[PDB]
């Protein structure tokens, strides 16, 4: 059985992505080695990629802004050997890729409307703010909605509103990479 590999060290770290370096920890030739990973939060096995012939390595398909451990062990024809330690990643961010949850809006005033929410499931990052379209008329492009931006906070108002319309309204997050999907379109209607 071989050694441990050592100096297991991240080199580069993406959204999606890890790239690690080692040396093979053995006096004797290794054949190939196992990558071992797995997300900082979750409860069960290591994942693995199994036949690496390098000391280097670049695992792909990970999750964003997600702490991971990655530890690397040696194969050779006698077996496979323990594992080197394990170190630390975490994956940079990406725009969120669910909506803000639960979003709701009314009437404070004839003219004031009251909008909040809570923030999306997948934000893949930090939240930076949020942005809320709405518009008398639906069938207008999502760009000729009025645009109104916040910051990370989950309430806003929005004021000067006309009366006796029903007000169609969407809410998006935003990470410092860019905005993810809106939520479903509600509707509020003015006195």
């Amino acid at each position: 059985g071989p050694k441990p590999p050592i100096d297991l060290v991240v080199t580069e770290t993406t959204a999606t992505s890890v790239t690690l370096t080692w040396d093979s920890g053995n006096s004797e030739p290794v054949t190939y080695y196992g990558i071992q990973y797995r997300a900082a939060g979750t409860e069960g096995p290591f994942q693995e990629v199994d036949g690496v012939a390098t000391t280097r390595y670049s695992i792909g398909g990970l999750s964003p802004f997600s702490e991971y451990a990655f530890r690397v062990l040696a194969v050779n024809s006698i077996g496979r050997g323990p594992p080197s330690e394990a170190v630390r990643a975490r994956t940079g961010e990406q725009a969120p890729s669910s909506p803000p949850r639960r979003v709701q809006a009314r009437m404070l005033s004839a003219s004031t409307m009251l909008v909040q929410w809570e923030p999306p499931e997948e934000p893949n990052g930090l939240v930076r703010g949020y942005r809320v379209y709405y518009t008398p008329d639906s069938r207008r492009p999502p760009n000729a909605w009025h645009k109104h931006n916040t910051d990370a906070g989950l309430l806003t108002t929005v004021g000067s509103l006309l009366p006796g319309i029903t007000y169609s309204l969407r809410v998006l997050a935003f990470t410092a990479v860019g905005d993810g999907p809106p939520s479903p379109t509600i509707q509020v209607k003015t006195q």
